[PDB]
C-alpha cells in the first residue's frame, strides 16, 4: 500500500534542495521538497510519515 519514505533522519538540516519534489504526508500535508517535509517530520517530533510522492 505505497510503502515508501524519504530520508529525514538528519534534520533539521541547514540547507535545502533546488530541485522540485512534491510530497504528500500522512496528514495530507503537501510539500514542495523533502526538505520542507523533513522539517515537518522533525517538527512533528518525527511522527509525520510520508503517505506518497507527488502532489496529493
Amino acid at each position: 500500500l505505497a510503502a515508501v519514505s524519504v530520508d529525514c533522519s538528519e534534520y533539521p538540516k541547514d540547507a535545502c534542495t533546488l530541485e522540485y519534489r512534491p510530497l504528500c504526508g500522512s496528514d495530507n500535508k503537501t510539500y514542495g521538497n523533502k526538505c520542507n517535509f523533513c522539517n515537518a517530520v522533525v517538527e512533528s517530533n518525527g511522527t509525520l510519515t510520508l503517505s506518497h510522492f507527488g502532489k496529493c
